């Protein structure tokens, strides 16, 4: 009845939330990939342990690692052209994801 | 109060107890059906004994057996037509009941 | 006026759904259930659409799924998003057919 | 409220619902015509699925298909005549409806 | 007085448009629709111009394009912006002709 | 509406108009960059005049020139790793800005 089909809609929304859980897992996988990039290409001083000891949030650690990787691999000319500004200090987000993709491409071509 | 108040109260109490008894019979039939399905279509590792040893509630056992039966029998072309996404890892309830009914139909037509 | 704009959007959505239903039903079921002849026989548009949907279920969706998922063998009174589930299953069946 | 008021209100409501029904039929016919024109005369890159994936509203899809049909069939001078301009960048609407009636005229004469 | 000057500018614009329409219509349609004979039959200047425009549409613009842009097969009552579109279409057809 | 409200509304309006003016200047410079890149690195057949004669929007011309420049300068591995796909036909946007920046610096390093 109407109750059966509305509960069907309810559990379909629960199914959508399950997919949200999956995409959260995918985000966590991206996080560990960025961690591997940070270890492979950045100094020991930017380790998660020492940054947490200095008292920075995990998202802050990830964005700092991403910004450092962009500055290291992506040349400043691309950095300026992409962010429409030279400074990366306020470019965290989808543009930052694009920049770290460009950094991954840069290290791939460098190898 | 006049006796008619109990002419409805006396009958209401008996009817409530009868409905509770019918609910108990329905639960017993549900347990029997889950046992038969788990024995017939699912592996020995999903037995109630080993699941209880691993420490899962009886309702958790029933929903896990139902989910495995749905994944085994109902194809994705109906899982995404009812639950709207392929996996039901965290999904159970009315859609799960519809899907296990569909799986019973599926095994009936398979035989 | 944006309320009326969204009402017109919903009108477009149901019109598109009716379009899809008609374009499959005319080629699948029969010419006897055409919109013109049904209107001549005297059925409202919603009645015509639900009758066509029920015929679609009776053609594609098997009776076992009708009496198990919809809990009743007769699709005469099951209408709702359970009918939506049935027509979705019919769409899957015609896709695999 | 007298009987004449009651009857006229009932008939007005019935006629309003019938007019809404006719509008639904007209919109369904418009959708069918747009789908047929896009499938027959326009490239696969302009399909509703790919346009929706690129993130365009349904009306935007309709007007884009209409504009492409006008450019394909309706010659540029005919556009400069009816639309009074060459560019069809923002000419979408009832002038575009006249121009797509012209496009269907051109395919009728082209067959 | 510049208001009257701009009014005279618009007068000259529409007079030039009328002259161009008449010059092309005389060589394209017929002499039965000449301004003198139409005035003798008793049609105002604007009525003469719109009738000549509709005849130009009916000549150059084929009836299919007519009903395509006018949205009605009969140009008898489509006058206005649609009529201007149709007469520009007639100009286009005679240009390509 | 008090004096402070009047002042803040006036300042907001002035800042909005200034931002719109800056946006117009940015569009101007973008048109420059497209024109110069097309003249210097791409063939005469892709000129704005001939493209407009063929009947393409200005934005379409800009994105076509950008895509051609990316294919000409940016290597295919770089494209496949920036845009995550080989085909650039549906990558217009910020990722297109990235590819054209990569080409802009590619020509600089080529010189």
């Amino acid at each position: 009845l109407s109750i059966n089909e509305r509960i069907t809609k309810e559990l379909a929304e629960v199914e959508e939330r399950e997919r949200i859980e999956k995409q959260l897992l995918l985000e966590a996988e991206r996080i560990n990939e960025i961690d591997t990039l940070a270890k492979a290409h950045l100094s020991n001083h930017f380790n998660k342990e020492v940054l947490l000891a200095k008292g920075y949030t995990l998202k802050d650690i990830m964005q700092a690692q991403r910004r450092e990787l962009v500055r290291k691999f992506v040349p400043i000319e691309q950095i300026k052209a992409i962010a429409k500004v030279s400074d990366i200090s306020h470019i965290d987000g989808e543009i930052l994801e694009q920049l770290v993709s460009l950094a991954k491409v840069n290290i791939k071509l460098r190898k």
